[PDB]
């Protein structure tokens, strides 16, 4: 495999304005390349939260994703995102519930890369 970090900022919906969500994401993410198929890697924070995340490409097709790492003592879970090379940002639709927060709300948002995605190697 070949990787190299990429950078990104979620964005609210229909707006520049940084998501509240991009605080629940690392920073910077990754793209990999192994055999011919390449994957944005991110890592949820508090984890626990997420209920639900489904991921968009510009052509509103759903991307696959898979849980690669859930590290439960830190809350956090690494994802591969299916992604292309010359993908610019991805609709990213999230379910977060945080019952001892009174807190139960759905968000779409917008993934920005900071560049396209590479082709790799």
């Amino acid at each position: 495999a070949t990787s190299q970090p990429i950078n990104f900022q979620v964005q609210k919906d229909g707006s520049s304005e940084k998501s509240h969500m991009d605080d629940y994401m690392q920073h910077p993410g990754k793209v990999i390349k192994q055999n011919n198929k390449y994957y944005f890697q991110t890592v949820l924070n508090n984890a626990s939260f997420w209920k639900e995340y489904k991921f968009y490409n510009a052509n509103n097709q759903e991307l696959a994703t898979t849980v690669v790492n859930d590290n439960k003592k830190a809350d956090t879970r690494t994802i591969n995102v299916a992604v292309e090379p010359g993908y610019k940002s991805l609709t990213t639709k999230v379910h977060i519930v945080v019952p001892q927060i009174n807190y139960n709300h759905r968000y779409t948002t917008h993934l920005e890369f900071e560049k396209a995605i590479p082709t790799l190697a």
